[PDB]
């Protein structure tokens, strides 16, 4: 539901992201984890990462901070025609995973806060504002497709 411009913005800043996709992701991972302890039971290879400085040092939290923001620059770059998409990512969350539609909320405020602090100067007022919207359709769609399948929304 973004304009063309809006998708534009949210592009450009996503371009930010791919000259550095597993460090991105890695960060991404580390605060959702340290401001959602919670979210991290849902990863049983991640139940020994008892620090900030041990999340750091696992190389399969980065590889998977890496196929994180991976497919969900695959997604942003569909801008909103993205089903074909989303609809593996939905499928495996629902089922396979379990991740509640709030947890998607809490990664979306990891990945905004990830794109401030390391890129201030290009995250400004409309990019963020772009960015917002741009996950924010992503969860509405993420959470439609899982009321489908049966679960909750
Ligand atoms: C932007 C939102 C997200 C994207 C784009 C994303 C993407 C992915 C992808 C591409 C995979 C591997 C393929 C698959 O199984 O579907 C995956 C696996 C996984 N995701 Fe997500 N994910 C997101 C959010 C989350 C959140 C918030 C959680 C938990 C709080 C989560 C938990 C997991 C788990 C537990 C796995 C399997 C890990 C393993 O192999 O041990 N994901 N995710």
């Amino acid at each position: 539901g973004l304009s063309d411009g809006e998708w534009q913005l949210v592009l450009n800043v996503w371009g930010k992201v791919e000259a550095d996709v597993a460090g991105h992701g890695q960060e991404v991972l580390i605060r959702l984890f340290k401001g959602h302890p919670e979210t991290l039971e849902k990863f049983d290879k991640f139940k020994h990462l008892k620090s900030e400085d041990e999340m750091k040092a696992s190389e399969d939290l980065k590889k998977h901070g890496n196929t994180v923001l991976t497919a969900l620059g695959g997604i942003l770059k569909k801008k909103g025609h993205h089903e074909a998409e989303l609809t593996p990512l939905a499928q495996s969350h629902a089922t396979k995973h379990k991740i509640p539609v709030k947890y998607l909320e809490f990664i979306s405020e990891a990945i905004i806060q990830v794109l401030q602090s390391k890129h201030p100067g290009d995250f400004g007022a409309d990019a963020q504002g772009a960015m917002s919207k741009a996950l924010e359709l992503f969860r509405n769609d993420m959470a439609a497709k899982y009321k489908e399948l049966g679960f909750q929304g």
